[PDB]
């Protein structure tokens, strides 16, 4: 019944410019997150707000609607549909403010949900250690 909340930020050493076309390009989850298998469209909308992706991991899948977009704020709001997990009520958010120093990205992740699971800590923990912060470490890498 608890409203579990999540924030990670870290800074990557890579323009914003090439974060935001990243990870804007909402299909392509799967390409720097080493915990999704696949990632593809299920319906794309022209203007990018509306389109569902679908994220296949190793434990199960998520669905995943784009509820708004503003490239102008690198500012990205999503949500999950339908999901194996024991998420309910699930909202992401990504922010990106560029570092001029050496054009590097500050990128802050916060996620909330509710959820039926048992054990909440354990799995704030792994949704922080194994999404959160494997997917800032795997764009980091991705531009390496
Ligand atoms: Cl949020
Ligand atoms: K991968």
């Amino acid at each position: 019944n608890m409203m579990e909340c999540i924030t990670v930020s870290d800074v990557i050493n890579v323009s914003v410019e090439e974060v935001w076309k990243k990870i804007s390009a909402f299909d392509e989850f799967s390409d720097y997150h080493p915990g999704a298998v696949r990632s593809f469209y299920l319906h794309q909308a022209a203007d990018q707000q509306g389109s569902i992706r679908r994220v296949e991991m190793s434990d199960g899948y998520v669905e995943e609607l784009l509820v708004n977009i503003d490239p102008k704020n690198y500012h990205l709001e999503y949500s999950i549909l339908k999901s194996s997990f024991p998420l309910d009520g699930y909202s992401a958010e990504i922010k990106l403010i560029p570092v001029t120093q050496d054009n590097r990205t500050f990128i802050q992740w916060n996620v909330s949900f509710t959820t039926t699971h048992p054990s909440p800590e354990a799995l704030v923990a792994e949704i922080k250690n194994n999404v959160l912060i494997a997917g800032i470490n795997g764009l980091n890498d991705y531009f390496s």
